[PDB]
């Protein structure tokens, strides 16, 4: 172990949902009718239990019923095996010109007809997006479409840094997570648990501050569970404990520490933006009692999705928790 944990900033227990248990059961079952178990190359089903996406969602998503939490968990089950796969297929080998192909054809699977999956990460998304789009707004659909393409944009730039060498510098990191990372992509989801955004609201600056806080917060905490396995087994050089380490040449443990400390201000501003600038912005803008209330249900989802990842990340295989 490279370094220990810090004492983090926890002020909003977590809660789980009690459909947890049906979700793990759906999950697995559909990861294996994707082709993500034995014969992916992979994931085999012992991976997968490990990793344990059901309990994530249940985590992130306390108040959902037992369909919507099996639909979302399968959603991270999709998100991470593409994580996963591209990891082992591509940037193992650096392969970035194969790469940018698989990722090419992904957007073919999310139509605003499709053609047949060749792989389990198209199967996987073909099959989500069918599942999960009449359920949402048109408008809904095309931010969701965008946040995904980000991600897969994510994969390139991560797989060209490693090709290259080339660590990010500390506020390159920082802007690159929030341009490409999976935060909106998080987001998208926990408005179809909780309700969609009022558009009215939605491009205000006191929501977007609201989305950055939280995008640096999950990233800067998956970080530092995660810096062990990507430094000294993966060779991902994304990582924002690497890259405060490489940039002032400081040990381990004092870069983890000082992420540590970005983290808790960036929980420290999503409070104020959560308490007093977004109710502010309601208020100008005149939304209705109901949509208030939808306001208030997403960014209620972004909170609890950040205490139940926290406590996800302490108990998931990937990461190191002891
Ligand atoms: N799509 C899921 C993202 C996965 C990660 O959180 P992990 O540390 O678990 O590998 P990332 O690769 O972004 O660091
Ligand atoms: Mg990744
Ligand atoms: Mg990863
Ligand atoms: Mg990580």
């Amino acid at each position: 172990q490279p370094f220990q944990l810090p004492h983090f900033y926890l002020p909003h227990p977590a809660r789980l949902n009690p459909h947890l248990d049906e979700a793990r059961a759906h999950s697995t079952t559909w990861a294996r009718e994707m082709g993500m178990l034995e014969g992916s190359g992979v994931w085999e089903q012992s991976d997968l239990e490990a990793h344990d996406y059901g309990l994530l969602c249940a985590y992130t998503h306390p108040d959902c019923d037992g369909p919507a939490l099996s639909l979302i968990t399968d959603w991270y089950v999709w998100v991470f095996f593409f994580d996963d796969h591209f990891l082992e297929k591509y940037k193992r080998s650096q392969d970035r010109l194969a790469g940018k192909a698989h990722l090419d054809r992904l957007p073919l699977f999310m139509p605003l007809g499709m053609p047949e999956p060749r792989n389990p990460v198209e199967a996987g998304l073909a099959d989500l997006w069918t599942r999960t789009v009449p359920a949402m707004s048109a408008d809904w659909r095309r931010r969701f479409a965008v946040a995904t393409e980000h991600l897969l944009n994510e994969s390139m730039w991560e797989l060209s840094n490693i090709n290259e060498g080339r660590v990010a510098n500390p506020v390159e990191y920082i802007e690159m997570r929030r341009k490409v990372g999976g935060a909106p992509w998080s987001a998208g989801l926990v408005e179809y648990a909780t309700a969609e955004v009022p558009a009215a609201v939605a491009g205000t600056r006191p929501l977007r501050v609201l989305m950055e806080t939280f995008s640096d917060a999950v990233h800067l905490r998956n970080d530092l569970f995660s810096y062990q396995r990507e430094v000294e087994d993966e060779g991902e050089l994304s990582n924002g404990v690497l890259v405060l380490e490489t940039f002032f040449g400081c040990t381990t443990q004092e870069a983890a520490d000082l992420v540590n400390d970005v983290l808790t201000s960036r929980l420290h501003q999503f409070e104020h933006t959560a308490f007093t600038e977004v109710p502010a912005v309601a208020l100008e803008k005149g939304l209705t009692p109901l949509e208030v209330a939808a306001v208030g249900a997403y960014t209620k989802g972004l909170q609890d999705w950040q205490s139940g990842g926290h406590e996800w990340h302490m108990r998931s295989s990937r990461y190191m928790n002891k």
